């Protein structure tokens, strides 16, 4: 069939000069309005096809989900300990190694939450700690980001290692600091060039600098896992995912086909830890920013909170079904926030057909989630913070098909159920006890975010006054 259209491919750099790599989603909106919803790019040695709009994204990730659930090879991860039967979940190639870890994580999240509401309990308790840390800042403006990271990080640690850390814990702070630096290393120009040719990593000097913060994070994580292995009681049902992983590792002794080994444990845990730490935190940061930029929205949420929950009783997941406006606001935060504009890259394991065009096997697919969440043909006013995007005239919550912040298909975010819980419980608990506003004397903060692989809000301070 016909290959998708696109700008002129230069002999050497290809289409490297047609992309600014800063505000890339803005550049893709220009290419979409010039070549259509499915266009092509030649980024160096890599053939890339960009998918825009709900239809093009669904056609690849759902209709041809079997052929688009693979990941582009990342050779430099071998420094971190990545192997054939130890690829984790996030970067894992499409196959038995991914599916076993995928099915394990999805089911374990489900089991730890349905049995004794341990999922909901750790979040509820962490929200209370978050409220207290907010309370100590009262009377003075502050950046809420750091505290959001800690509260979000603790929820994960509660699911991985069955514990939380105090906000002033030296090892906790270091773990969080190393994590954020490790995100920046994955957004480096040096990475792409090093991803191209592996034997460049044979140079001792180069190999060391590649992932110095990321190796520090794993090392720090190893120390914590070793401690957790000591306190684990195999005679009891698993308290957390790591224990459940350890119990599987024992059963899989003598089986070289299993992905339940030591090398994969530290990688799967590092995956779950990082992925659900910077995403959920950033969203909560967006949520607070939008509440001080739109106080009228904040009051209506606080109104619905009182009419359903009160101001003393802690919020529960059962309350969400009775709070349609608050649900709309949270969904609109994710939509407007749009923290993962280009999603996570996929790769075709076969030849497929998207929107008539043909996509060769081994092609790197980019799902422009931004083009879906901001689609002007779907949303009433896509470039505004508008809670009524998820409400009808009567006030009922509706969820459009175009709400895809967690992407779609087999590779869709496995953390979504937990994310939904963290977002509702943290957001409601904060607004239940605090009124947020812009600090007087300071400029109105921009609703525009700083573009990266993960779009965070422009740096801002806020005032949190108790109620
Ligand atoms: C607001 C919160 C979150 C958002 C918006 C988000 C978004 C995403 C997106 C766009 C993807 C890529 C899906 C694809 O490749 O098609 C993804 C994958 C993933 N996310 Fe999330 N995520 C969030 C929270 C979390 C949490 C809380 C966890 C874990 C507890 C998590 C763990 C993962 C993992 C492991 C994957 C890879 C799944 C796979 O490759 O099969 N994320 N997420
Ligand atoms: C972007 C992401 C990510 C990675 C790290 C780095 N984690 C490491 C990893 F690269 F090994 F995964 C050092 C331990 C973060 F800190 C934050 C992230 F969102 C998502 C989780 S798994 C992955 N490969 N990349
Ligand atoms: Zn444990
Ligand atoms: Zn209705």
């Amino acid at each position: 069939g016909k290959l998708p259209p696109g700008p002129l491919p230069l002999p050497g750099l290809g289409n490297l000069l047609h992309v600014d790599f800063q505000n890339t989603p803005y550049c893709f909106d220009q290419l979409r309005r010039r070549f259509g919803d499915v266009f092509s790019l030649q980024l160096a040695w890599t053939p890339v096809v960009v998918l825009n709009g709900l239809a093009a994204v669904r056609e690849a990730l759902v209709t041809h989900g079997e052929d688009t659930a693979d990941r582009p090879p990342v050779p430099i991860t071998q420094i971190l300990g990545f192997g054939p039967r130890s690829q984790g979940v996030f970067l894992a190639r499409y196959g038995p190694a991914w599916r076993e870890q995928r099915r394990f994580s999805v089911s374990t999240l489900r089991n730890l939450g349905l049995g004794k509401k341990s999922l909901e309990q750790w979040v509820t308790e962490e929200a209370a700690c978050l409220c207290a840390a907010f309370a100590n800042h009262s009377g003075r403006p502050f950046r809420p980001n750091g505290l959001l990271d800690k509260a979000v990080s603790n929820v994960i640690a509660s699911l991985t290692c069955g514990r939380r850390f105090e906000y002033d814990d030296p090892r906790f702070l270091r773990l969080l600091d190393l994590a954020q630096e490790g995100l920046k290393e994955e957004s480096g120009f040096l990475r792409e060039v090093l991803n191209a040719v592996p034997v460049l990593l044979h140079i001792p000097a180069l190999a060391g600098k590649v992932l110095r913060f990321q190796k520090a994070f794993l090392t720090q994580l190893d120390e914590l896992l070793t401690e957790h292995r000591m306190t684990w009681d195999p005679a009891q049902p698993p308290r957390d995912l790591t224990e459940a992983f350890l119990a599987e590792m024992e059963k899989a002794k003598g089986n070289p086909e299993s992905s339940f080994n030591d090398e994969n444990l530290r990688i799967v845990v590092a995956d779950l830890f990082s992925a659900g730490m910077v995403t959920t935190s950033t969203t909560l940061a967006w949520g607070l920013l939008l509440m001080i930029l739109h106080p009228d929205v904040q009051r209506r949420v606080q109104q619905e909170i009182d009419d359903v929950i009160g101001q003393v009783r802690r919020p529960e997941m059962g309350d969400q079904a009775h709070m349609p406006y608050t649900t709309a606001v949270i969904h609109e935060v994710q939509r407007f926030g749009d923290i993962v504009p280009l999603g996570v890259t996929h790769m075709t394991s076969r030849d497929i057909e998207v929107q008539g065009f043909r996509i060769p096997k081994g092609t790197t697919l980019i799902t422009n989630l931004s083009s879906v969440l901001k689609d002007e043909a779907v949303w009433e006013k896509p470039f505004r913070f508008h809670p009524e995007h998820f409400l009808d005239a009567q006030g009922h919550f509706v969820k459009p098909e175009a709400f895809l912040p967690f992407s779609a298909g087999r590779r869709a975010c496995l953390g979504e159920p937990l994310a939904r819980m963290e977002l509702f419980l943290f957001f409601t608990s904060l607004l239940q006890h605090f009124s947020f506003s812009v600090p007087t004397g300071q400029p109105r903060p921009s609703h525009h975010g700083v573009f990266a692989f993960l779009v965070s809000p422009s740096p801002y301070e806020l005032c949190a006054v108790p109620r």
